């Protein structure tokens, strides 16, 4: 209902401990209209290299919004209104495997959705769409993230299955045994779904850079929120370097053959 | 979330007894995406004179949707996505005044909102808008409707205050005495609000052609749904003639000086 | 979804201070299925004279449900499932006029609906119904109530306009001046609407026996909940006598010519 | 709240690609009252052989309703009000196993519910019911469907576990590996639950005829909505033949000994 | 669910154009738990004179929240958790009378509620409360506001009826004529209700300092949001002086004899 | 919003077949305020030994509330308002293993949450909390329950994984095979989650005493509601003895060292 005059081709969605992405030189905060109401915060917009970039902290100012209350539709709609083509999510995750250690990055390639009662789609009728997500992340962006990590010499696992739980409580031991044994999951978080679904429906090229902030239930002392925040804080500098480099590496527009969600809505529409 | 290829500059919203507007030569039915879900029906689009026109029956096929359940936001959003600039509503009303006759048309110039449980706006935050509705209908379209009625020699009252009630029950006698003797309202219906509000927010020029289908509680036998249906049926041919002529008469774009809602969002935005 | 084996032709809905109607000799409590979930309480069913009667306290056990949270649809649906044809409401009201004194009964003949955001109908589509309620109470039942009061020599006003407000707060002085001066209201309460609407839609013969429990804002000390409960308690015996007598007076089925809502759905259905 | 004059003993619920069942000789479309609002479309009612049959396309006209927005309660309630005793569902599914072929029918005998945000029951209180679903489909109807397929020489698998997912997105590879390798499910879709639950609660004998329209993520090219549509279209004639024959074959009333849900509410009611 | 260590005896709720109250010397922003979710913003807490004061902008940062979406329950709950006893609202209003001029303050003593569909109470059951609102504002605080304005020689009307509308649209001419000529309202706004009700239920001493920012529909050019903003900006300094002075004048606790909501819940409980 | 004068240190939440706990000598029923509306019933409070104990039947009077509609937040809030530190749940469960026999008690130590669409937390923002649930039950209370069962010579399994399903339908055979063989669950029920989460967030010491009432799908005749009721009736006396003994054994306050939720909110807060 509003003409959005601001434009950005790249969107960053920041997770726990990343309210300030530390990537902008000059920037401003803007309110963006959505038919779903409030995005998590005003969007920060500014130039990085030759790129106009939009940033949004998914938990909002002061980490005031828990995963189950995030307005995922408003956040993705807002980025779409700005013309965003690439979406880089930075997230905090638990590790369910010994070799994915604290402070390691992970560029997941799969997910398993264990959320409950979230709003999963932009398409509620009369235009019905069923997006394919066999390979749910954008291949081209994943590959560029991996290349960036390699170039920077930042320890990064190049695949992984993210299990997304509802929260806000952390998992029981019986649940975590299931995640690791039943679903073959590698990392765990609360915010990936429906963010990734909605980005795909919006024909964006979305990928997650996850950082391991805890060992879930598997260390001598189980995960706590305090641990997650502490570990993310210890590693923000690395995250910012990776982010700054990746943003400048991105081509103008995602390749069709390397982005399954780009322009693929046609075969998803009934 | 999808590109709307179809375009129409004029939208008709049909009320009771007007499922088939009887104005189209060639037409087709389309599904239009909205972030509010289902419009009342598929939109009918087709060419009349040099105009592309979209039609929507607000109660849907078979009059299946009562006023309190109409998805007003989806209906107006759908018309907006088609590029509609002019919205002509045709509506059945009761007369609260006994100097009017059944079958008279009324082009109201004011309203009083007594609705109770509706969604009134497209603007729920963070972009806050407060649209001026002192003169709630589009003056240029009202004037053109009045000229058309005069040209056709169709009996039409050129002003009036529409009181919009919640329904679906009709008013009590005590309520109607209030509407007429105290509020000084002229006509009564259930569907004007929030349709008119939303059209204004969408920067569309909106006007109502109301036809008097009953005398509310004031005749010997009080209004019934059966009477409304019957009287509307007796006068549909007249309504179609008025509609057909008006559509032909409209200029391509409403003037900013004769449309208070056209391009006026600027001063409504906080 | 459940076959209701219990049957009653008369339903009593008790208001403030009438959790125990004091009319039954032998009775039992039953759970009644509704597609709207929970009625206010289990229904009490038992014989009075030759009549099977169902009783429901609208505020539930311990007056635990305020007017804005009453499941009006469930309550009326439950009575319909039992085969109820006559519904007698007993209510506590404020008086807006000096001559309607504490402890006086009133058999209102009109109402004005000032409620907000309640669920007003059983008909949400695809079967659309607009019930006439020009004279919103059942004439035959009102007349029988009036006759009963006359026979018992119980002081009772034989007409009156009930203004129904949302609550739970009581009215401001400016509001009450409006009710008495703008809407020409005589008594005031919070529970009549949508109970009366829904009873009409269910083709029941509904009437209210109101008792004046306070003078709203117009006495030296404005109405309080404590006053309402105290005054109702002082007059329960009278209310019970009136109720017991009226119940036995009722014909088997309401007369068609004396019940506007009985079998009148036909002309209300679009 | 209104008396349903129309009656049918058999109900068909059509899925993707089956808006027109192509089984009726003479038929009409009716609006059916429900306390849950709108069924997916008007019901089509007509006579086939000696049977009165009701048909409902679960996605509505133009496939306008996605699985997560279908009003399952209204659809089943509507069929119940028509007196339906047998419900035949025809549904498009993916195969999770590579020994099946596209176009095969499957008559599943089990399901696993992975849906997320639906309304699962007609019983929200105060009448609490917990229906047994150990064998969730009606055995007598499954057996008759299997016999019909054998008689017609239509390739049909006579058992299988249907995993129902939330959608509208299709599964990730990690999810599908779980569904097949761990859960041991055979077919996958989005619409079975809560349709089957609700039919059981309504004491109707329900069975699914599923047709394999894709191999989910397991073929060289993963499932798309386009493929589902295309493959269903290739096999509609076969589906119609099966449906027409089965309908003719049904006895007037399912047996209590071969229908676990028929007249079994007794032991489910607390 | 958490212990609130921060304390304040006075709460300020700021309206349009008052995001920064300009009254604090040193202060900090805090997040306050409520069972209703998010207050409009973080609460600013700091010392003024010998008083600990809490401030909340009801529209939030950047005026992002419109009146119909304000979480009134969370705002008032948050203040209650801090121990607030006095609540001073500062609000922009339209004047319905040409002698209440732009920039004049008004200390209303009455209100009329024309809102629709908001959440009006903290008491939804099983503890039912009906607060008396005959004189809806705290007399002691009104009197102190009036004294302060007199002492500062700031032009202030010492009574008035505030009519609260739903918005976000402004009133039609017919509505405005009704508010003035029929309801006898003096000023108009969108935010007073349910804020004032909830403060009363919370046993706070609440009063409004209103500033006239427009003449609604009654000037040559009807009210716009731009005008409201502009006029409030022209008078903020004056409002801040009034506010700063009043805050220091307040006694430690409101006297029960001059605060009808203070410790009066007892007689409101059924 | 009201001061709760009543106090209890121990809360009992009774499940199926335990409306009357049979532990009180003298007691009364009280209404307890919550910002979430109605607890399942009035709370019974009374003294046992030197302990003030509060009792709540989670299904309410007459087992009127099914698991999916229980107001878990109101129930736990109400207990918190009373000062409850220990919460003993008594629940009917199915056994997924043929060595956990009918009438056996189980003191589970783990759970798996398969519920859908319930409200899982008291913390919706702006105070975000992620409670640790690795060992979801209070160890100190579990140990005391186990000791009590040993002392009374009541057959009790001293560990086990409870899988919580949504209901109200019972599981299919395919689901049940999955719960046992895949998730490694031992017992199954519908009410544990979110009750246990919310108790942890409220810093209570919560444990479940489960009684095996059926073998789910694994006996010759699958579970029915009638069977659950019957078997629980056969063992109530035993459950009451266990309960009465345990209540008296409890120390005044749970030791922080043996209660992970006690005073642990600090590290859960972001
Ligand atoms: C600040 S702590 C809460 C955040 O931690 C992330 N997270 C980190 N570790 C885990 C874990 N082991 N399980 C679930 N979510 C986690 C979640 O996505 C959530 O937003
Ligand atoms: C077909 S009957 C119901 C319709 O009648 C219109 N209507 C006609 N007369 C009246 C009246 N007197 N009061 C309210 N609505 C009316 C309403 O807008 C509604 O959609
Ligand atoms: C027990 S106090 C609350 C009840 O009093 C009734 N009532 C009595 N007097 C009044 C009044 N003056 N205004 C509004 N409701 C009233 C209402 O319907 C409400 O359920
Ligand atoms: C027309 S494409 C969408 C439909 O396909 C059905 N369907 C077909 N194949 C699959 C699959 N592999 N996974 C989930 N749903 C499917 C679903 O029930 C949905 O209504
Ligand atoms: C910034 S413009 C919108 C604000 O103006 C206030 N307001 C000012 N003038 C008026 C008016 N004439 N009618 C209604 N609200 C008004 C309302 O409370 C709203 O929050
Ligand atoms: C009175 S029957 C319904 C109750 O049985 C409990 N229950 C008992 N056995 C089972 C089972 N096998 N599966 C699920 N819930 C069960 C549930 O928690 C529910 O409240």
């Amino acid at each position: 209902m509003i003409e959005q005059n601001e434009k950005a081709s790249i969107g960053i969605i920041g997770g726990s401990g990343l309210y300030d992405p530390g990537i902008f030189s000059e920037s401003k905060e803007i309110k963006v209209y959505t038919p779903y109401g409030q995005p998590s915060d005003f969007i920060t917009i500014g130039k990085i290299g030759n790129k106009s970039v939009a940033f949004l902290p998914r938990h909002g100012r002061g980490h005031r919004i828990p995963p189950h209350k995030i307005n995922y539709r408003a956040n993705i709609w807002a980025l779409k209104e700005l013309g965003v083509r690439w979406v880089i999510s930075v997230s905090a995750v638990g590790s369910l495997r010994m070799d994915y250690k604290l402070g390691d990055f992970v560029i997941p390639d799969q997910f398993i959705d264990m959320t409950k009662n979230r709003e999963y789609s932009f398409f509620d009728g009369p235009v019905v769409a069923h997006v394919s997500m066999a390979d749910p992340f954008c291949n081209s962006l994943r590959k560029l993230a991996i290349e960036t990590a390699k170039e920077l010499n930042i320890k990064t696992h190049e695949s992984g299955t993210y299990i997304c739980i509802e929260g806000p409580r952390f998992s029981t031991r019986a649940e975590s045994r299931t995640w690791r044994e039943v679903y073959k999951a590698d990392i765990i978080g609360m915010t990936l779904v429906p963010e990734v679904n909605l980005a795909c429906e919006a024909q964006m090229c979305y990928a997650t850079i996850a950082m391991v902030t805890d060992y879930d239930v598997f260390a001598e002392i189980p995960v706590t929120a305090e641990e997650v925040t502490r570990v993310m804080a210890e590693n923000t500098e690395k995250a910012k370097k990776l982010l700054y480099a990746l943003i400048q590496k991105l081509p103008e527009k995602p390749e069709e053959g390397s982005c399954s969600c780009c322009n693929s809505l046609k075969t998803a529409l009934v």
